[PDB]
């Protein structure tokens, strides 16, 4: 009468490697890639990050999934803030962001507070990406037409590795293709 559930297999396999390169965007909406593409995943890669703040020390960090140096027309993967510090935030104690990522297909981010000693963490599940598989190949093939213009707007915008405090992605409804264009002779 009482039987028990039978559970199905979830598994799925992945990439061997970054098919895109995963990172931070810095302020100003460029992609900052902490895990680069081509890269053996799982892999876990640690770079230096900073903060600007408006007037309160707020940190915040901006996981972007791909290589675009147009992450502002882009949809945010994810985001996670540090607070909780003790200290005064001077600017100067850079934030230690670390990417590491899991054979289970999960991404397990953490941010290091240099300044105090704190860590927080966050387990970011895309699996095969957020975006759609035909994305997928814009964001690879372009992303050495956006790596001419990152050079370029990285110094204009002044932030190399700057996470703002507050990051407003604009929620851009991608729009059907409905332009019907034609061929000439």
């Amino acid at each position: 009468h009482m039987g028990d559930k039978s559970e199905n297999v979830q598994d799925l396999l992945l990439l061997d490697v970054a098919p895109l390169s995963l990172g931070l965007e810095t302020a100003g909406g460029v992609m900052t890639a902490l895990i680069k593409r081509n890269s053996t995943i799982p892999t876990k890669q640690t770079q230096i990050f900073t903060t600007y703040s408006d007037n309160q020390p707020g940190v915040l960090i901006q996981v972007y999934e791909g290589e675009r140096a147009m992450t502002k027309d882009n949809n945010l993967l994810g985001r996670f803030e540090l607070s909780g510090i003790p200290p005064a935030p001077r600017g100067v104690p850079q934030i230690e962001v670390t990417f590491d990522i899991d054979a289970n297909g999960i991404l397990n981010v953490t941010a290091t507070d240099k300044s105090t000693g704190k860590a927080n963490k966050i387990t970011i599940t895309n699996d095969k990406g957020r975006l759609s598989k035909e994305e997928i190949e814009r964001m690879v093939q372009e992303a050495e037409k956006y790596k001419a213009e990152d050079e370029v707007q990285r110094e204009r915008v002044s932030a190399k590795n700057a996470l703002e405090s507050y990051a407003f992605n604009m929620k851009s409804a991608v729009e059907d293709e409905g332009l019907k264009g034609k061929i000439s002779e």
